[PDB]
């Protein structure tokens, strides 16, 4: 019913905000699944999960870890350019959540939604080993978020 491949890589995003961490770059892992409906045509799914890179500290028997989570999900078609060169597009949505730790009668938090758009490059040095590079960007009116992913894929 078609060839299937799996790809893994590290995800690095940049968020413009005044707070902890100078570069404000969330850390996480990106999982991509490739499914080919044809010899030169196929689709890919990229899932990115990132969290605040804050060192674990013990205070009040509770863990903060930055209280910030960022999730991204994108998908796009894959078209081969040459024998060992493939080009694919990335489209999807991103979701970020932030919580504040303090002592108050009531608790509050913030959640943001955004659209993700980008493109990716795929190189095939070996039949069972490919190099995947993906670029994803989220456009918000006040906040600009960029996500970069570098990894490798394995063909079954």
């Amino acid at each position: 019913e078609g060839e299937s491949s799996i790809s893994i890589g590290y995800a690095q995003s940049r968020v413009k905000e005044d707070g902890y961490k100078l570069d404000k770059n969330p850390r996480g892992f990106n999982l991509k699944y490739r499914y080919e409906f044809n010899n030169d045509w196929g689709v890919i799914g990229s899932f990115a999960q990132t969290r605040r890179g804050f060192e674990e500290s013990v205070d009040g028997f509770k863990l903060i870890d930055g209280d910030f989570k960022y999730y991204s999900v994108t998908a796009g078609p894959v078209f081969r350019i040459n024998e060992y060169v493939s080009l694919y597009g990335l489209l999807g949505a991103g979701h970020g959540k932030a919580k504040f730790s303090s002592i108050f009668g009531q608790s509050e938090s913030r959640s943001k939604t955004s659209l993700a758009y980008g493109a990716g490059l795929q190189f095939n040095p070996h039949p069972n080993f490919v190099i995947d590079a993906s670029y994803e960007y989220s456009k918000l009116d006040d906040v600009k978020v960029g996500t970069w992913m570098l990894g490798a894929g394995y063909r079954f």
